[PDB]
């Protein structure tokens, strides 16, 4: 299938990129390098995962070195809760832009529709433990997005863990400019997301899928925990196919008109996961890797439940 999806503002993304959230610093430079090298040419960021720098270094190196020009690569970061603020916007993206040694983003990401209190803290907590919010609301956020659009900073904006009432409020929003290109949310065989991908895509939103693998490493794993690598009924499609657990797990989403960004430092993994453009799932096997679905969340924070804009009380 293309390797390319048309995004509503008129640019092509690549539907395999590389996630980075949980690369080591002192891996992610080569993680990075060895993916543009096997053929990655999307790149996941954000600022909040604390390593931009480093994964700027790659891609400046693989610029300099001509493995690739700027205009192939497409590089997505997100824009953290603590800067919803109108006036701290343009510098927490100016922030990434010069972390990643870039002039313009691809792609910018609402992170999590919540905003939270400005400060060095990215989790600013009260004595008991609940984030502290922000009183800036989702639209004037977008407005501020929407403002990066038209100094060059970001070709494309797009939200990230939006529920479909949120979707609905920008689209929604008076005087709107641009809409959202993406909404980035979790997607795997155990949470399927059919209401949710319905809706965006029937908006001309492109959904992208994270944790697609079920983010064994994050960092909270619990050992009663489902684990889609280890799914035996997943093993066996894997099996028929002749390809590995993870191979099935990143070209489910392809097929459904998803983004997908699996992430690896392994070498050897970053380079499996990209083969998965020589084979297809069948129907049959869609529709049963659809039927695993547990509305299993690998990303939901107990601290966030009580913010306005906690996005999960919501069916979809
Ligand atoms: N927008 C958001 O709020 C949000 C939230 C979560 C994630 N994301 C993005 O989505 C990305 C992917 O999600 P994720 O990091 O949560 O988890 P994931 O991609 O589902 O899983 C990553 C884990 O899978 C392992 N792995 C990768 N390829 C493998 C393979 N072929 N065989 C066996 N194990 C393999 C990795 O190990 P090694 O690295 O040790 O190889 C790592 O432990 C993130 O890195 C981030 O860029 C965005
Ligand atoms: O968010 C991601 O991309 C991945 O998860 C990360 C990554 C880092 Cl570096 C730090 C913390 C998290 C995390 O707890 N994310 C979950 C989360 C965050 C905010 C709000 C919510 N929420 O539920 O409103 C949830």
């Amino acid at each position: 299938m293309a390797s390319r999806i048309l995004l509503n503002n008129g640019a092509k993304m690549p539907i395999l990129g590389l996630g980075t959230w949980k690369s080591p610093p002192g891996q992610v430079t080569e993680a990075v390098k060895v993916a543009i090298d096997v053929g990655y040419r999307h790149i996941d960021c954000a600022h909040v995962y604390q390593n931009e720098n480093e994964v700027g270094v790659a891609i400046q190196e693989k610029l300099r070195e001509q493995v690739v020009k700027r205009e192939e690569l497409f590089i997505v970061s997100k824009l953290w809760c603590t800067y919803h603020e109108k006036g701290l916007v343009k510098g927490a993206c100016q922030k990434t832009l010069s972390d990643l040694k870039l002039d313009y983003l691809d792609l910018y990401l609402i992170h999590w529709p919540v905003g939270f209190k400005p400060g060095k803290e990215f989790f600013p907590l009260d004595e008991s433990g609940n984030v502290v919010p922000s009183d800036t609301n989702i639209l004037d956020t977008w407005a501020a997005m929407e403002e990066l659009v038209d100094e060059g900073l970001v070709k494309a904006i797009g939200i990230s863990n939006f529920n479909h009432l949120q979707v609905e409020m920008i689209l929604n929003k008076p005087g709107l400019k641009y809409k959202p290109a993406v909404n980035q949310i979790e997607c795997h065989p155990y949470l399927t997301q059919e209401k949710l991908i319905q809706y965006c895509q029937s908006k001309g939103i492109v959904v992208t899928a994270y944790s697609p693998l079920g983010s064994p490493d994050r960092p909270w794993a619990k050992p009663e925990d489902p684990s889609l690598l280890e799914d035996p009924r997943i093993k066996a499609i894997a099996a028929k196919h002749n390809k590995t657990t993870a191979q099935v797990l990143i070209r489910f989403p392809m097929q459904r008109n998803l983004v997908v960004i699996p992430k690896s430092v392994t070498p050897e993994r970053i380079a499996e996961n990209f083969k998965v453009f020589d084979f297809e799932l069948s129907s049959q096997d869609m529709t049963t890797l659809l039927s695993y679905n547990r509305n299993w969340r690998v990303c939901a924070l107990l601290s966030c439940t009580s913010h306005k804009d906690y996005p999960f009380h919501e069916e979809f």
